[PDB]
C-alpha cells in the first residue's frame, strides 16, 4: 500500500504490457517497438531501485516516467495490445507523482 | 564508434561494481547501495547502447552522474575498491561524447 510499492507494482505492469506489445503486435513500427522496448527496460530499472528503497529511485522514476508517457503517446491505439500498453504506461507515470 | 566505447566501459563498470559488493568485506551499507545502484544504472544504459536507442544518451547522463558518485564513496586502497572507482570514472568519461 506504500507509495514505493504501488509504483513498483505499476512498473511491473508497464513491463508486461510493453513486452507483450512489441512481441505480439503485428502492426507496430520500428519507432513504436523502440519506445515499448526501452520503456520496459526503464521500468525494470525503476522497479529494481523502488524495491531496494534506494535514495536514488526517484531520479530513476523521473526518467522512466518521462519516456513511459512518450511510449503511451506513440503506442496508444484502439487495439487491446495497444491500449493495454499505453494504459499501463499512463498508470505507471501516475504512480510516480507522489515520489517526486 | 563512441557508443561502442561507452557500452564497453559500462560493461566493465558493471563488472567492477558487482565484484566489489560481492567480494569486498569492508563495504558499508551506503557503499553497497551506491555500487549496486550504479551497476543497475549502467546495465540499463548498456541495453540502450546495444540497441543503439535514441534514448541512450538520456540514460547515460543518469548513470554517469551516479557512477561518479559511486566512485567518490567507494574508492579505496584495496584492489576491488580502486577498480570500482576507476571503472566508474572510466565509464563517465566515455559518456562525455554522448551526453
Amino acid at each position: 500500500q506504500a507509495p514505493e510499492e504501488r509504483c513498483r507494482l505499476a512498473a511491473q505492469a508497464c513491463i508486461r504490457a510493453c513486452e507483450r506489445y512489441l512481441a505480439l503486435c503485428t502492426e507496430s513500427s520500428r519507432e513504436q517497438r523502440q519506445h515499448a522496448g526501452d520503456c520496459a527496460d526503464l521500468c525494470r530499472l525503476a522497479a529494481l531501485l523502488l524495491e531496494r528503497r534506494s535514495p536514488w529511485a526517484p531520479a530513476a522514476c523521473e526518467l522512466a516516467a518521462r519516456y513511459a508517457l512518450a511510449c503511451a503517446e506513440r503506442c496508444d491505439g484502439d487495439e487491446p495490445l495497444e491500449r493495454e500498453c499505453a494504459g499501463a504506461c499512463r498508470r505507471f507515470v501516475e504512480a510516480c507523482r507522489p515520489l517526486l
